[PDB]
């Protein structure tokens, strides 16, 4: 079966954050530093949430300047509708 051959071990699919990112999963709570990119993105929004980086009047908004996730994503502020640079900056700190 060549379509067993193809996904075996890959299935799940794990990444390793890089260390900056990592260190933002471990502020949401995370351990260990394997993760599906399911894992990331929970971990993420956990992060904003506990940090309080979203406007309560505007709950999409994430201000996230002058915070570690802010310079990673290279942004003072993005909109969850809009989330272009949330797919960049993981495309950059996630390692197959
Ligand atoms: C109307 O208010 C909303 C609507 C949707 C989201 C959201 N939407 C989810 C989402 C957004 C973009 C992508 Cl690419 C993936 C997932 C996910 C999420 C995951 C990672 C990050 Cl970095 C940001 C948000 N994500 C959330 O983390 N949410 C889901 C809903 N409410 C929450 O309390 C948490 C949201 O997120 C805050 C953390 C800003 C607020």
């Amino acid at each position: 079966d060549l379509e067993n051959l193809y996904f075996q071990g890959s299935q799940i699919n794990q990444v390793r954050p890089k260390l900056p990112l990592l260190k933002i999963l471990h502020a949401a709570g995370a351990q260990g530093e394997m993760f599906t990119v399911k894992e990331v993105m929970h971990y993420l929004g956990q992060y904003i949430m506990v940090k309080q980086l979203y406007d309560q009047q505007e709950q999409h908004m994430v201000y996230c300047g002058g915070d570690l996730l802010g310079e990673l994503l290279g942004r003072q502020s993005f909109s969850v509708k809009d989330p272009s640079p949330l797919y960049d900056m993981l495309r950059k700190n996630l390692v197959t």
